[PDB]
């Protein structure tokens, strides 16, 4: 409206635009996902769009190989002013996308559903623009997910304590309308998590377990960058013996780039004296490998490995 009425409301174009999308989706669920593919589609550089008829008829894997064939360098690779911030505006858009899709849209059984079959499908592509982009957006979506659940976690709790100073008050007395609300209230919540711990699987098992050993190191620095972050936010769905062997067989990687990730990642939990019993077992395995790299031979890697066997220590 008035210049006060949105400078006293800082909405980003981002924000704007996933304002707009979100309008868009609650007419037409379809004509948006067609652009919301589109758009992952556009941010690889790829030159073709698809059409509803493509949308309405076709498999991912179809539309996939129909726009692998229109491939003229892309967005996230560009150097320049003109791309400078697009990485970071990509996985800002990702973040914004689901913050605001997350207590409805989210949890209909359709627009996340499109999006990681698409998201699974390019980070299968040959085409390491489709690979890149598609992995990129993929590991800030599985972090959108777990500060869903996050913010699920809290309610659940509030819920809980809410259930509890309500069976507590009754005891004797037939079950009343706010134990039978706040009993559901709960139920929801729970399925509310498990479909996010389904997305979660979904993403980790279609593209995370693929990627991490992709051939392009930055997409295997990608991964474990971001299991990093998982483990760190959500520990007890992350941080375990099974998800952790990943980091530990990526310490023996090639590329400084990605042990200097590994070393990264393994900093952000060892600082945290709390999670510390947990890496007890992953401590022993990985010791020999951790200690060797404090001489890695890349004077940064080894850097940071020595600020890992410090942090070990002081524990």
């Amino acid at each position: 409206g008035t210049l006060f009425e949105v400078v006293k409301l800082g909405k980003s174009a981002m924000q704007s635009v996933v304002d707009d999308w979100i309008e868009s989706y609650k007419q037409d669920r379809d004509i948006a996902l067609l652009d919301l593919i589109n758009f992952f589609i556009q941010c690889s550089g790829c030159r073709g769009t698809v059409r509803i008829e493509m949308f309405r008829n076709m498999q991912n894997a179809e539309i996939i190989r129909k726009m692998t064939e229109e491939f003229d360098d892309y967005p996230l690779t560009m150097p320049g002013p003109q791309w400078k911030k697009f990485r970071s505006n990509f996985c800002e858009f990702i973040g914004v996308l689901i913050r605001q899709c997350q207590y409805s849209i989210i949890y209909d059984e359709y627009m996340m559903d499109t999006v990681i079959s698409l998201l699974t499908g390019l980070s299968d592509s040959q085409v390491r623009a489709f690979r890149h982009t598609s992995t990129l957006a993929a590991m800030k979506l599985m972090t959108a997910l777990v500060n869903v659940a996050l913010n699920l976690s809290i309610h659940q709790d509030n819920t809980q304590r809410q259930y509890e100073a309500e069976r507590n008050k009754m005891i004797g007395k037939r079950a009343n309308e706010r134990l039978e609300l706040l009993l559901q209230k709960r139920k929801e919540l729970q399925e509310n998590q498990d479909e996010i711990e389904n997305m979660m699987n979904s993403i980790f098992k279609g593209i995370f377990v693929h990627r991490y050993r992709d051939a392009i190191a930055e997409i295997r620095a990608i991964c474990i960058e971001e299991i990093g972050v998982w483990m760190k936010m959500y520990s007890d769905a992350f941080l375990n013996d099974s998800y952790l062997k990943y980091v530990g067989w990526t310490l023996h990687d090639r590329q400084g780039e990605v042990r200097l990730k590994c070393l990264k990642a393994l900093q952000s939990l060892y600082t945290n004296r709390e999670l510390f019993p947990k890496l007890e077992l992953f401590t022993n395995r990985f010791k020999d490998r951790i200690v060797s790299m404090t001489l890695d031979k890349e004077y940064d890697v080894a850097v940071e490995a020595i600020r890992l066997v410090t942090l070990i220590l002081h524990g």
